[PDB]
């Protein structure tokens, strides 16, 4: 079977075409934000403009027509209202025109679910991006969020720090490079708050220390990563300990980070459990993960009525019953 998926919760418009076993197409266009920040209205304009060209490119690279597609899937939420609405409108339009069933997909769930195409069965997921940071795992028939950010996503925290230092968007790779050159740990506030993550205190302290001129920038970048990532690993490990699951996945745009990967490898190896990171075009915001999750939902008998396709800006991860597992 084939599914077409449209992702557009934030600045990236992604269209994917997948089967149960493989990705046939995975195409991208991201709104250029040279000075970072969140731009919901510009993202919406971008998605609407790029919808037709990207759909054409996805169909060409997959080598199929829209008549070959079994189900249309879209990122229903959570995310930016104007951007979500463009995506949902486009998906509904395709569904009506080609008389296809439609499914709304939770963006956070999709990030974890895509790993199951690669043989992952039942993982603790660490989902880390610009605006999102969640540790999630299947419990009681739903994805339970064990810990999440109370303020800003780790990606955004790094992006703000980068901007302060004169490193333009995206900040992540640039801060990662600086961190590799660090040779001294500088004490910074720990980012675990109860079960959850909190990065605002860490970020503001790092900026204050930067403005003091007392430290090497590379040492601050190194310390920022060591502190923030150690927190991520702790929350992930706690979830593993409780759930007794034997695999961890790292997903989201921040999954590109080699240091974070290394820290998770160490933790999983010490526990004697598996660790997996999908190819990066399936880690960052993409349409293929939407297509795959949507297909699994459809095969489980899920098919949305029109009023069920209304966007959910604050879509909670635990709302969806995972009946396809
Ligand atoms: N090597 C890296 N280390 C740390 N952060 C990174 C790295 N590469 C990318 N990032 C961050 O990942 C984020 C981009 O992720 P991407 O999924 O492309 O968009 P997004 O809007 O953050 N996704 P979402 O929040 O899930 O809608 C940015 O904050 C980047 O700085
Ligand atoms: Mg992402």
């Amino acid at each position: 079977m084939l599914a077409l998926g449209i992702e557009g919760t934030a600045h990236t418009l992604g269209i994917g075409i997948v089967s149960e076993d493989k990705v046939l197409a995975n195409v991208f266009d991201t709104l250029t934000t040279e000075k970072g920040g969140i731009h919901p209205k510009e993202a919406a304009e971008h998605h609407a403009r790029l919808m037709k060209p990207l759909l054409r490119k996805a169909l060409s690279e997959a080598g199929v027509s829209l008549d070959d597609i079994d189900v249309i899937a879209f990122s229903q939420g959570p995310g930016l209202g104007p951007a979500l609405r463009v995506v949902a409108t486009a998906a509904r339009a395709l569904a009506v025109k080609y008389r296809k069933p439609i499914v709304g997909v939770n963006h956070c769930i999709a990030h974890v679910e895509i790993t199951k195409m690669f043989g992952v069965k039942d993982p603790v997921g660490l989902y880390v991006s610009g605006g999102n940071t969640q540790v999630l795992a299947l419990e009681g028939g739903r994805y339970r969020v064990f810990g999440e950010t109370l303020d800003i996503g780790i990606g955004n925290a790094i992006d703000v720090f980068a901007r302060e230092l004169g490193l333009g968007f995206p900040g992540g790779p640039k801060v990662e490079k600086l961190a590799e050159k660090g040779e001294k740990y500088i004490e910074l506030p720990y980012a675990v708050k109860g079960m959850d993550l909190s990065f605002s205190g860490l970020l503001t302290e790092a900026i204050r220390k930067y403005r003091s001129g007392k430290y090497r920038v590379e040492d601050l970048a190194y310390s920022f990563q060591e502190t923030a990532f150690a927190a991520l690993v702790e929350v992930t490990e706690r979830a593993v300990a409780h759930t007794e699951k034997d695999e961890v996945v790292l997903v989201g745009g921040v999954a590109a980070n080699n240091r974070l990967r290394e820290m998770l490898r160490i933790m999983t190896e010490d526990r004697g459990i598996k660790f997996f990171v999908p190819p990066y075009d399936l880690c960052r915001d993409n349409g293929a993960m939407i297509a795959y999750t949507g297909l699994r939902m459809y095969k489980a008998g899920i098919s949305f009525r029109l009023e069920e396709t209304i966007v959910k800006q604050k879509f909670r991860t635990d709302e969806v019953e995972i009946v396809w597992h």
